[PDB]
């Protein structure tokens, strides 16, 4: 009775699986279909973009269905704002067929492809679409979240055309002037039919959110679930300020000297020397305010305590815990646990270490750090090899199969900017010698 | 250069304070004014001890300051809704001089105590009274956060005065009936006065939530920082829906008769016998729906499968990591680490094992756990003695010096019933022997 056994990779205890003569699969909680609400250029793509990023990093399947590129695939080349006019009947209808395409893909996503949210990315602004889009849910047994960004301030919006817009395939052979205008009388054609969320009387009884101003105020309707109440936690945590992030590791330490992984060992002499680097180039940023984070083994804090600058040790940024590996070098880890050695090779972001953890876990363990990421401005960020390659799939939007094999060298600073619909990526070597601590997939 | 020591109870690296013949202190962010705002029977005292028992769990020092608390210790006996007449002018002057004293009070925590956020529950109905409680804010620097609770359905109204306010101190002599109908005039009182907060237009610059028809939507303004966004999350999460909460151990395992700490042990004889003991029990209590979750520990998994119901494991819920003490008996860390004995029990909730964890370090592992909690009706939690204690301690409102040593026997089901401000808790022991894994302070 109560026989369990503990699966191999993700070292999970599930009952001994004594499948009869015939045995049977049972394969595979309701998805949902984010539906984006607004006139053009209020910023539904990047909500699209950065909370898709952040729900598939969280593990949770998300893909965008933007019924523009539907569009530009259905129709050979953009001419101007004239195929947005409401008159346009045959083009009124093409949008209507892209729309319903991309409908289509949603269900084949959700219920075909064990994918969780489907993010609806287009205008949705009448009723009439809104009422088509819940109908296709409730016929499909699918949930139905809105994000509406509401902001009528000339200032953002022309930001949003002059950042994302006039660089969009649509505007190829046009200019900065002409297509920033093309742009304006595209929203125009939109405003007449455009009727905005109502939560008091219409809208009553569907689930959704209102991001007014760029997050300066929100209307939170009728959450429904665990997925809806994080999604409205991370729209309120975002913002579009300018900010930079650095991310680098601990200075060179002993156990890097000599190939051993976890422990708390202290920096070597080179790291040290890094230490002094950063300090000089963290001064030559010449930034306002900066927030300094380590975890709380003493190479992240040694490093960090050459800056001269207060900081915050994280628990979260601890290195990934190796359990009975710990303090081993991948020699003796092979030639102690050639099973155990194999299976992460195999398997590198779902292995599990006996009694430690797995990259899979570290992304749990992070998810707090990534919050408090996205609500400061300036941070430095000093931790460990595969808790920066984790950090960096959530910025870059890299895969849980490439997470584990992301390059994070040694005495070299990422430095982060966030612009258009992700981050610009630069690496700083601080010149100071180092071992080579990566390991590609064999 | 960059000598660090590891302090001996938390394990946290220090820069080694070689401190001068004359060392300097340098002792002690802004601390935060929570204004409650609406009408009596809103459920703000609900909301100010809710929060305040969560913010204290996790760790930021808060404190309730209700305005009816030193109203009842200025004047002698209560005697009708007469004294909170707007024409009673000597009342007035009274109630205002408690506003001012609970007002002076939170002056003295937040600038004084060490204590960070101070929750003032009162009515604050009037836009003159939040004015003056904003001039307080401004003067001594605190920040402001504005909680406004409305609801105007008469059943939810009722049913607050029955649950909560019949009871209160004020109606000792009075039945029911005529409680009631006094709470009720009570109310109209501050109708008259009552300036609901206008993000829109007048409130527009203050950091806000208005918790509408009992948490149905919420209208969000201004969050400032990590704290009020945290407030949000937890408000958002929260529901005053019927329901029970079951918290038990696994089973008794190979390690209890062994009288060893830590590891991933089996169920032992008895343990088998508790867990079909604890279906039986299950069943018995006919829930519609009931959650099951266990940790990903073996002995909570064999306990959860003899439930013949569908349950999920989590990492946070694992018993605390003793590191380098795993698997060893208490004699056995006496013996071998004399110095970590002695240090854990004088300082059990803060002592941290070696590459192991501290209560405190639990207490942060958890809150995912809470806030899931917080969000679901009938669950089922399948654990372990020290994660047991902290989940206790928050549902309990007990503090971190008591949590590390709450009775949570093996075999016996804590039943958790929240009525009024916090939580009925009923014990039943499942009738199976076992070893006692408890011990006392000394
Ligand atoms: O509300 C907007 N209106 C116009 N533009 C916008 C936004 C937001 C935005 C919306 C909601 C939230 Cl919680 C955060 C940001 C981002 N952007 C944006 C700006 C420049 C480039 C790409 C996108
Ligand atoms: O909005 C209310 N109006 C009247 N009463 C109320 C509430 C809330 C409440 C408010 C906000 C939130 Cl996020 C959750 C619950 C709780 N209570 C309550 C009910 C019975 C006894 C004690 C308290
Ligand atoms: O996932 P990988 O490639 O083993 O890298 C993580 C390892 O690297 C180290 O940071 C050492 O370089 C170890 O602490 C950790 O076990
Ligand atoms: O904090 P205490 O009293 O040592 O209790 C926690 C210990 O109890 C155990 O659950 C065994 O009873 C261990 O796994 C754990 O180390």
């Amino acid at each position: 009775p109560l026989e369990l056994t503990q699966s191999r990779v993700q070292k999970i205890w599930v009952p001994v699986d004594h499948r009869p003569s015939l045995p049977r699969s049972c394969g595979p909680n309701s998805p949902t279909v984010i539906v984006m609400v607004g006139l053009p250029a209020r910023g539904k793509t990047y909500i699209s973009k950065k909370l898709t990023r952040y729900l598939n990093w969280i593990g949770v399947p998300t893909k965008v269905f933007n019924v523009g590129e539907y569009r530009r695939e259905a129709v050979k080349q953009y001419s101007s704002y004239n195929f947005f006019r409401p008159d346009n009947e045959e083009a009124m209808k093409v949008r209507k067929q892209c729309a319903l395409a991309a409908l289509r893909d949603v269900k084949s996503y959700l219920a075909k492809e064990g994918g969780q949210i489907a993010v609806f990315d287009a205008t949705n602004t009448t009723r009439e679409r809104r009422h088509m889009i819940l109908h296709f849910a409730k016929e499909n047994d699918f949930k139905a979240f809105f994000i509406e960004s509401v902001c009528d301030d000339p200032t953002v919006v022309a930001s949003n055309i002059m950042e994302v817009k006039i660089s969009s395939p649509d505007y190829k052979d046009c200019n900065s002037a002409e297509a920033m205008d093309d742009f304006m009388k595209r929203i125009s054609c939109y405003e007449a039919s455009y009727q905005p969320l109502d939560p008091d009387k219409c809208d009553r009884d569907l689930s959704l959110i209102k991001v007014i101003d760029v997050g300066r105020r929100f209307l939170v309707n009728r959450v429904q679930d665990h997925i809806q109440s994080r999604i409205v936690y991370y729209l309120m945590n975002i913002h579009v300020q300018p900010r930079t992030i650095y991310l680098c590791r601990h200075g060179e330490n002993e156990h890097n000297l000599q190939g051993r992984i976890g422990g708390d060992s202290g920096l070597s002499s080179r790291g040290k020397k890094f230490a002094s680097a950063l300090s000089k180039f963290v001064e030559e940023q010449n930034l306002k305010d900066l927030r300094v984070w380590t975890s709380q083994l003493k190479s992240t804090i040694q490093t960090a305590e050459a800056l001269r600058l207060p900081y915050e040790q994280w628990k979260a940024l601890n290195e990934i815990d190796a359990g009975v590996c710990e303090e081993l070098t991948y020699e003796e880890i092979r030639d102690t646990y050639p099973e155990e050695y194999a299976l992460r090779e195999q398997d590198k972001y779902y292995y599990r270490y006996p009694t430690g953890e797995s990259y899979q876990d570290l992304v749990q363990r992070l998810e707090p750090v990534i919050m408090e990421l996205e609500r400061q401005e300036n941070v430095l960020v000093i931790c460990h090899q595969a808790v920066l390659r984790c950090l960096l799939a959530y910025f870059l939007d890299k895969s849980a199969e490439e997470m584990p094999y992301l390059k994070c060298p040694l005495h070299t600073v990422l430095k982060l900017t966030p612009v258009a619909y992700g981050c610009r990526v630069e690496s700083i070597y601080l010149n100071v010698e180092s071992v080579c601590t990566h390991r590609e997939r064999s």
